[PDB]
């Protein structure tokens, strides 16, 4: 919630501090004094997703329109935060749905791609919440969902592998049974 | 209709700047209202048209059954949740039945459901359906690609995001063969 | 004022309703049911720059350093709204400093960008504005803005150029005087 | 400099503090994917501010060769981290220099990137600690430094300008008195 | 100037002219292919030559407002058709100028292109006329109008090199006597 | 087929009508830049549709070679430009031509020769796309043929419905390259 | 396994070897540039080998999760340096590798220090891209691994046949990877 | 095969034919830039053709491993320049070669000395494709073999038709690359 | 200069380090896939530094034939740190503005070649290209761009994938004269 938000501010900041200290810094110099509270700040802000709820983000945003025919909102940009390291890893996400009846705004595919994304995670996770939060929304003939992203804790750091890049692919109902579907869907996110 | 109702358009434009705080009788603001209007008007010229006369009956016997594609079409329509641009490009496919539509007809179809109050996905069935009962054809496809301005100027701001609909009628839909060319041959 | 925002909307919503039935629509169809408040909301949040004041938007993001070094943020993605014909041009913003004791924060630079562009404008004007904003805010040894941008009024419609592109310029300080500084800043913004 | 005992010494209290920021962002820190993260986060930090452990002397290494024309070492990929948010930025450093019959290894310019890069900083800073560095340890007839980053505070956060960068640039000695020097070495990192 | 009723009267004569064509070609003016033939290519070949039809007065429609900045309109389509053997030649039009007091609809500078292109044309001439209608309507400081094109008579025929292109300059005023201002220009409209 | 002794004779008469043309336009037929155009126009027009001079025959030469050769052979890219006769403006693009011998195989140049014949006629994109594919299965007997034809019709971007980057596709895939979709995938993949 | 102290004990012997090699190119060993040569050519290859020093256990590091997924995940586009053991000169490229996991999901930047692994030897391509995908399939027990290797051989551009745009791909398609062509089309189309 | 004893008689009747070529094109055998033109024109012509002086088994120099590798090998974008024995004029581009082994591995380099040894005569494409297949097929005894050529003619750009961007693709497909779609398609996605 | 005898004698010599090597790192030189390497891998070592051998004489083979800028760019060039014993490869463009004679075209390339196949340092290769042919030509001026990767930059130590080295030597005119250099630099994109 925004109170818990407000409440765990301080101790966010005081860890921060204390981790500027543990570095060797001094976080008294001009450059580092608000910094306890700017990074608490955006570390929320990387988090804020945690605040959310399926049904809020939806907002009643699912028509009626007789489309039996395939649905992409593709290059959707994503950040998100490694749960292992704490260091961002950001990329695009690429949603297709064959709809059942039930349409969803087209801005929803994003939103949905939000709550998820803005938390601590992993790829994988991720990948998977978004296609199981659309088929539950929706009941839908199938979705698909492909994330491609950039670890920055692969490129700045361990193994440093400048150029390397995760993909992770999702396939539920009619996306997964019917590899035609699939193909169509993976030829029009090109 | 269109003369009709010109000053009831440019009357809710010069409202619509008073309510943002903005000032109507300002040098840059003066003929607003007015040319809102006849954008608005032109943005929605579609409701104006019907099939028959959009065809004008370019409609040609072509015995030898081949794939005609138009793609690239652009395509700028106005969403109807907002009133704001989403603007792209349209491929559309079919295989004739012993007609062949006139090539620029396909673009024409195009223009009269995009400009309009539109969804992507009514607005990419449409194209599709009027191909079908227009030529008779064995399929049709059609691909819609397009930028939606209130996926990137506002909300999500999703500054690359991209809708894309497809409808396969006829062949297109029952061979998955002549839906893989049609594909191919639009990259 | 976002009170303001509150008191007007009925009214804008009263007007795009009456802008659907004078367009030959029918506002009670499913699709139209909520747009004059959508479509409400959406021109406020396109017009929020008239919300927002320089000193605000800076926030104190001035820091004393002994950079006399050129300062670039380009690729700037930048929104606004023709007020001739009430219809977006987008695209991105290239902004260029020669500090003299004051550097101004990074993200200030693309924030003076959002209080202008979020107006009913006229390109030129919205180029200028932002290279005033920042002359007066940091009192700098020159300031380079250039603004390139896709006039959906010249596109969708009017003259139907589809890849016509309009480039304003404005030069001030040792940006004009000196054409080395000049030349520096276009050839890193490329 | 900071030492590798420091390092052993102060990672139980960065590690305390991670777990104190998991717990403060609402999250569970006793699930498996967050049991190692105080840990690894901590040692993450450590690795991206490796660069205060470091001196000019001992990058260096003798590697100073016996030439008075353009050297130039671009695309250097560079990795540093936000002072004020404590959140990467990232891009490419470009360095030339005109030497003065002292040339430096050509691995020791991306080196003298990392000693810098490797630390909590601010694009300016960072810019002319590089040009100040081979200036001093050289004595070229002059530097000229180009930095061009990504600031994921500004992408995935704050004005959420999704294609904005930061360009900085320093040029000292003949990069900065003759123009024709830095004409060259601007003409040569494209 | 041309009119629609010069058009009207003049439509029967092109439609003899072309239908003598097909005969004169060894085609058959009575296949069905060819039927509507002599219309539709005279019809076509009025909307080609539609810039007789119009003066620089109408064009202009009084949109000339009350600059100290460059301004460009680059990438302007244009559709030309060459005088000596009536065949198209069709590429891009890029305009700069520098505003005296008085600066133009930025939708008005393709308008000119259209007057002077939808004609019998040389490039060179078509060049100049866009840069003398723009100096004599708006008097500023300077014009700067670049135009290239492929010329389907050195592709499709004669010399037939595919890859041929033509780009003609013409600059009046500052940029003419001012190298930095033409720079400024050649640089934008890359 | 027409001669060019067919083209001196109506060479008069078309620049009798292009003379025509150009004081129905309102121009003036005695500038200096317009005094040369109407025979100018007339052999640009004549070289346009120089496909009806032209027989198969006379333009394969005889350029059909034997081979115990049963693989994919094709010539893409063949720079096509053609004449729409709707408008009497041109129609540009490329042809991608495959096809798979079936022991006689055909001189690379012939393939853009018989583009040749067909495009420079007053045309329909689907009847030049068939022309090309009849042609080389008439000539060789292969087992197959497929040819893609992309275009930019001019008539679609300077005028009418003024869509810039419209082109328009037409395909035909004759023998095996119809029968066998794992031929046309092959021929597809491989002019990309 | 090599070792930390096999290192320092053959340190000395590889740069009495590089000395030798420097006086046989008939170079001046003694020459300022040389000078150092001997134990900086014999540190960079000790480098270039340090695979031979490590186990799949080490680098695993226990970064195996047990979070179930049942779809593909794929690590593309990760540089490789890699060794010719037949004229020790530098082949580099880069590797994809792709996976679907059977309850067991390895960490994203184990793949990148398996290519590590195997690639820091002297080896061949084909050896290279079976072993990375044999590890990965023991260490997980997935239902299958895919792993492509495209790589530039100096060898064959900096003498040799020296055609300078040659590649070498090469591909290992394990469990249903390789029996489930429909695994490994989503595979090959997620990696371009 | 030819020698090089062959080639050192025969230079000089090469160089004869080269100075009675510049003659009879008008030109002045006597001028400083054609003085040693003959012999440089003779010597160029035979290093074009200097195939004829090679056998597969020199060329495949017993580099054939025993490794039991069951996964496709790609040697692609192998530089390519051979000559039109038609026209006797250039014609240049790619080959992309793919293998599945059976129980032998060629040498990565020898795919390229094998597209030298065809290419460096006087050719028609469609035979030169087949004859990089059919050398592989018969010297490793592979599960299949596949061999895409992409070739520029310069008879077709700098004469007759002059179509400036045309190119000619031929493909060979053997063993299991013909029998089986599924490798066929991997192929031609890692080509690419 | 390197001679064919030199090579013979010494091709052993490389051949031994090389297998004294293969043993130093772990390897058994023994091995099946081993056996032959220390024979091409001292081969690869001759080849690698057979410009040791030209002299600039033999290489122009007298192809100096009797006012304006004359190019030759996007000459891939493989050379050899001689700190590391590691390939710099990369690309040559060279540019010249002849007075009386002008050098055939395929010796600038010849010339990268004598200077480029030898243990080497970027700055030292490219002064040796432009002082080569400003003394066989006595050209106005030379300007010589080399833009390598340095595999001890990519493959190990700082490993920056995407880092380039870019070199210039300008002499003459083209040091003198700055709108010589900067046609040269334009022509050179
Ligand atoms: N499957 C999956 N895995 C993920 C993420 C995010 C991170 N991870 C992975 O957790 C592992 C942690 O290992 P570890 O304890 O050994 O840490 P550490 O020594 O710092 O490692 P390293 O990076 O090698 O230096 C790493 O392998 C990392 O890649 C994701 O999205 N999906
Ligand atoms: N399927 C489909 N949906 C379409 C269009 C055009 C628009 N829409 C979608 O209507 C929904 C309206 O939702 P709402 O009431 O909550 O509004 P609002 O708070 O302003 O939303 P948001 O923009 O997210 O801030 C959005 O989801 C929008 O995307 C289309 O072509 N196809
Ligand atoms: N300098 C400048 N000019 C601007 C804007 C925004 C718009 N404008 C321009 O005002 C002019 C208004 O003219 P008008 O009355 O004739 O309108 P209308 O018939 O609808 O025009 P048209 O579009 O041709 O159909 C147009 O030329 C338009 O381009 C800007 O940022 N900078
Ligand atoms: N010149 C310079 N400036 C730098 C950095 C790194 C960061 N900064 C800038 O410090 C300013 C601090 O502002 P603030 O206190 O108001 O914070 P906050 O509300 O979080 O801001 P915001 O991001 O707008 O939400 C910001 O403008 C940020 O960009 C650098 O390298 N060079
Ligand atoms: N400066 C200028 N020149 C222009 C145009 C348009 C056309 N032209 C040129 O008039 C010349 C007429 O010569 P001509 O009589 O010999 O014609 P013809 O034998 O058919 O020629 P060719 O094409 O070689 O076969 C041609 O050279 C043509 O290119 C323009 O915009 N600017
Ligand atoms: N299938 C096919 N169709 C072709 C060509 C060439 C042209 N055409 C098409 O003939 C139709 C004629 O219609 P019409 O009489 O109404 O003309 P007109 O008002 O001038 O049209 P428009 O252009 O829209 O203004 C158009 O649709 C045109 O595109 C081709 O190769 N294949
Ligand atoms: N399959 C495979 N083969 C590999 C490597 C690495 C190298 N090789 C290949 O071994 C062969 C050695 O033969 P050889 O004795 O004739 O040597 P040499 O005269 O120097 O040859 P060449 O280079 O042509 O001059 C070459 O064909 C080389 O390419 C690999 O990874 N996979
Ligand atoms: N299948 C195949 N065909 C090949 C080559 C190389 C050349 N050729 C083709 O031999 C034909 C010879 O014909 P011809 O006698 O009529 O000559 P000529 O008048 O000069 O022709 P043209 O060029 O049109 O002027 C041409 O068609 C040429 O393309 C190849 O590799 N594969
Ligand atoms: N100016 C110049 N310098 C050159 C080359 C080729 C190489 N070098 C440079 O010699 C230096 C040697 O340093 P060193 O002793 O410390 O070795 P080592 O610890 O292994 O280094 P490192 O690689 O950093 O790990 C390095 O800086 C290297 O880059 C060139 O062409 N021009
Ligand atoms: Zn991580
Ligand atoms: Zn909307
Ligand atoms: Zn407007
Ligand atoms: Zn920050
Ligand atoms: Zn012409
Ligand atoms: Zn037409
Ligand atoms: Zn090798
Ligand atoms: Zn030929
Ligand atoms: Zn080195």
């Amino acid at each position: 919630s925004e109170e818990d938000n407000e409440l765990n501010l301080p101790n966010l900041a005081a860890a921060y501090s204390s981790i500027l200290s543990s570095l060797g810094e001094n976080p008294q110099r001009q450059g580092l004094l608000k910094t306890p509270w700017r990074a608490a700040s955006a570390m929320q802000f990387f988090t804020k997703g945690y605040q959310e709820t399926i049904s809020d983000v939806l907002n009643d945003a699912i028509f009626d329109e007789d489309h039996d025919e395939m649905v992409i909102v593709k290059d959707i940009d994503m950040f998100s935060m490694c749960e292992h390291h704490l260091v961002p890893f950001v990329g695009k996400v690429h949603i297709g749905y064959l709809p059942n009846k039930q349409v969803l705004g087209l801005s929803k595919l994003a939103r949905i791609v939000e709550i998820y994304s803005r938390r601590l995670q992993v790829q994988e996770r991720l990948t998977k919440q978004i296609a199981v939060a659309i088929t539950e929304a929706l009941r839908p003939a199938g979705v698909g969902v492909v994330v491609e992203a950039t670890h920055m804790c692969m490129v700045m750091r361990g193994v440093q592998k400048m150029n390397s890049k995760t993909v992770t692919s999702t396939m539920l109902g009619v996306f997964r049974e019917d590899p035609k579907t699939r193909e169509e869907f993976l030829t029009l996110i090109r």
